[PDB]
């Protein structure tokens, strides 16, 4: 997956289409709006391949990688999701969505002691008091 | 084969027994240790092509490149590596002495700041904070 795809870029080394500039800022956001147009019409197969592509391009990018992490999500493709959830947070640092959803994704793995970890940090950090609650009441049923 | 055509490491299919590969990865740290930069790269490279998914494996590799001064390649890897562990801020620490070796503060500073918002590690944090002490 992408995240493979990730690794075995750095382990190469090699000049990937992102260090040559390949395909222009401008192109890859109308890209992003026609993977979303395909999801948002429920053409999740379709939307898999363009984040897909995406990240295959520019992997270190926030907006890519929490479409393709939502869709694995919706797909319950819960380890997937969670994975690049993970690595959506390490890229934004300050918007604990993708740790809220990571939380999530922990429960349905049946790893309850790390989604707690993830709710906590939400409680905790978050500003965004609407998503408290709901990290709240994951919480009240774990 | 099947696994280069399907996705799968080659830990997936226990290409090569579990004992033998912990052995290689401590073959890699001792070249790591002694400085035999080359060869520990090697190796490295060797255990993230065997099992991609492992931490401790691109945490390595991850090392190498940022001792090599290859920034952006460790960060790079840095956040791969924080992803697959989820709770383990070592590779945010990492990532900040990068980010400063790549004259962006701010985000060093923003990684040093994560590690001591959430790691449970105290010896971590204390180097963190002394990081976060000296950015201006
Ligand atoms: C393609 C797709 C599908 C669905 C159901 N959600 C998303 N996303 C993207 C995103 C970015 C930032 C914060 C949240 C989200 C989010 N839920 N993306
Ligand atoms: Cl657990
Ligand atoms: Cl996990
Ligand atoms: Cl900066
Ligand atoms: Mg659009
Ligand atoms: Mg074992």
């Amino acid at each position: 997956g992408s995240i493979s795809t990730a690794v075995i870029d750095a382990i190469n080394s090699g000049a990937t289409l992102k260090d040559i500039n390949a395909i222009p800022d401008d192109m890859m956001d109308d890209i992003y709006s026609y993977a979303y147009d395909f999801y948002n019409k429920g053409r999740i197969e379709e939307a898999e391949v363009f984040f897909r592509f995406l990240c295959i391009y520019d992997f270190y990018n926030v907006d890519y990688i929490m479409g393709l992490a939502a869709i694995y999500q919706i797909k319950e493709q819960f380890q997937q999701a969670a994975d690049l959830y993970a690595v959506a947070f390490a890229l934004g640092k300050n918007d604990y969505t993708p740790v809220f959803h990571t939380g999530q994704c922990q429960l349905r793995l049946k790893a309850p002691l790390k989604a707690k970890e993830c709710f906590e940090l939400v409680i905790q950090h978050s500003n965004d008091e609407k998503l408290k609650i709901k990290a709240q009441s994951y919480l009240d049923a774990i």
